[PDB]
């Protein structure tokens, strides 16, 4: 893979690649849309409209909005415009999102309408220094001085030239939270997604033009923006785009070509929705569908998941590991060649190492802490220089996960170096579950830790001593859950105990409850 030039604005190198098939369809949603040349138009009409409302070169702008057509329009036009977006999860509180304002300072918000009763709370409540919201679908009236999407795009003429970047200059971030704290500011370059679409992308699943890619994740995860933006346009691929929380039903609609007029090729998700698939009634026949190649991430992949839907679909599901940090993957199954039970193996472009306890090589079978060394890695946090540090060293990035390297050079996943839970491809704190458990007055004590559930999925479980003197049933606290965490949060089960295991600290012993 040749590299990047050192002059190179990532959004005006997915356009350029594109200029071969101006009429194909580029992106296609429920009630909407783009060619590869309506894309672009759109794209640099974003990029002169958000010159025009005073944003510069380098400022940050937050990308808060559903899957959809004016994803990739708000994402490329800021990139091509040398502003930087800030991709973030649309399921999360006005307290997150007000944090993140303030963090990013970002100079304006493009916001699906769904989400703007959260944004406004977000605003409101900060001390942020937004100029501009520009609502896409708006669903309720808008509020003095926000501005339509689509008369923000329409209102401007498309900006002639893209910013004179440089590959590494920061092009977007990404958040990522850890077990404790806020979340960081992922900091990612021009030529970050450049490396993981032609290594991954192209080089490892061998995307192509005629594909359809349909990714159950979600945009804003780097898994998706992957899987859905950067590597079909890298290809000339179509992608299908789905606002909706994904299902089973909503996955198989999609599948059988009930959108668009397009039945996808290529389809991405994590374990816990292929396990949800294989469990539908109304799964599809192979002969129903024209996937010819199903890819994982997210979480580990159990080997029963892989091998029913290979038995089933006579299709392997390829799993892979990424993380934020290093935007893709980087070790992975091959559409040729998988092993369950294993992540598979390093991803050319890519050098991985397990290392002890003293940050030495560990001997074939051993568990080590996993390091990557590779061209996608961000470059920081942004404005954590100590986090930082612990994170990225000399060109290797710290994944916080564990693994074994097997004897035919596969890897196996054996756990994480910091408590946190991966439920379905968003990383969970237990300890914010057990500090949202506490709040409710009849608890006294709680712990949370992951337990595998029948199908091998990592679910969080919660122990919880409750308060003498109060009464205080499963149900109650399910309704005060229901109240007070996103359903990706919730525990799999409550158990009520009348103690639990501490050190003379107070520190509780969690192993011994993920024992018995
Ligand atoms: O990955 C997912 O989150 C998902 C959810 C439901 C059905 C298929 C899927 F892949
Ligand atoms: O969950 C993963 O393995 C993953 C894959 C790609 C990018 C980020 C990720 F976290």
């Amino acid at each position: 893979v040749t590299p990047p030039p050192e002059k190179f604005n990532f959004a005006e190198h997915l356009l350029q690649t594109n200029r071969v098939r101006p009429d194909k369809t580029a992106f296609v949603d429920d009630i909407s849309s783009l060619s590869f040349a309506q894309l672009e138009a759109q794209t640099r009409q974003l990029a002169a409209a958000l010159r025009a409302i005073g944003v510069k070169r380098e400022e940050r702008v937050l990308l808060l909005m559903l899957d959809g057509t004016d994803w990739p329009v708000a994402f490329l036009g800021a990139i091509y415009a040398g502003i930087v977006p800030v991709a973030v999860n649309t399921l999360l509180t006005a307290d997150d999102y007000a944090y993140m304002l303030e963090h990013s300072r970002a100079q304006a918000v493009l916001v699906s309408g769904a989400l703007h009763p959260v944004l406004k709370a977000a605003l409101t409540k900060s001390d942020h220094e937004v100029q501009r919201v520009i609502v896409s679908r708006p669903a309720a009236p808008l509020e003095p001085g926000e501005v339509d999407f689509a008369e923000f795009v329409g209102a401007h003429a498309p900006l002639e030239k893209p910013a004179a970047t440089q590959a590494d200059d920061p092009a977007f971030w990404l958040y990522s939270s850890g077990s404790t704290g806020r979340p960081k500011g992922v900091v990612h370059t021009h030529a970050n997604p450049y490396w993981t679409s032609e290594l991954y992308g192209r080089n490892t699943l061998h995307l192509r033009e005629d594909d359809v890619c349909f990714s159950a994740a979600k945009l804003f995860f780097a898994y998706g923006l992957g899987n859905a933006l950067t590597f079909p346009m890298t290809v000339g691929a179509t992608t299908l785009l789905m606002g909706e929380r994904p299902t089973p039903d909503a996955v198989f609609k999609r599948w059988l070509g009930g959108v668009g007029g397009v039945k996808p090729t290529v389809f991405y998700g994590a374990p816990t929705g292929y396990a949800g698939m294989l469990a539908a009634p109304n799964l599809p026949s192979r002969d129903q569908v024209a996937l010819r190649l199903a890819s994982s991430a997210g979480e580990a992949l159990p080997a029963e998941i892989g091998q029913r839907f290979q038995r089933h679909f006579g299709l392997d599901i390829v799993d892979g590991i990424g993380s934020t940090e290093m935007l893709h993957i980087f070790l992975s199954n091959l559409p040729d060649r998988v092993r369950y039970g294993t992540t598979g193996w390093p991803v050319p472009g890519y050098q991985i190492e397990l290392r002890g306890d003293g940050g030495g090589p560990v001997a074939d079978g051993e568990p080590g802490d996993l390091y990557i060394h590779g061209p996608s890695s961000a470059t920081m946090y942004w404005g954590n220089r100590a986090k930082s540090r612990d994170t990225f060293q000399g060109g290797w990035t710290k994944s916080g996960d564990k693994y074994v390297r097997n004897d035919d050079g596969s890897y196996t996943y054996a756990g994480r170096t910091d408590d946190m839970l991966k439920v379905s491809g968003i990383y969970v704190s237990p300890f914010e579950i057990e500090a949202t458990l506490v709040q409710h007055p009849g608890v006294l004590e709680a712990a949370v830790v992951g337990v595998a559930d029948e199908h091998g999925l990592t679910k969080p479980k919660a122990y919880v001593v409750p308060r003498p003197g109060q009464t205080l049933s499963e149900t109650e606290l399910k309704t005060f859950i229901k109240d007070r965490l996103a359903p990706y949060k919730y525990p799999r089960s409550t158990v009520f105990v009348a103690e639990l295991p501490k050190t003379a600290t107070g520190k509780i012993q969690r192993f011994k409850l993920r024992e018995g």
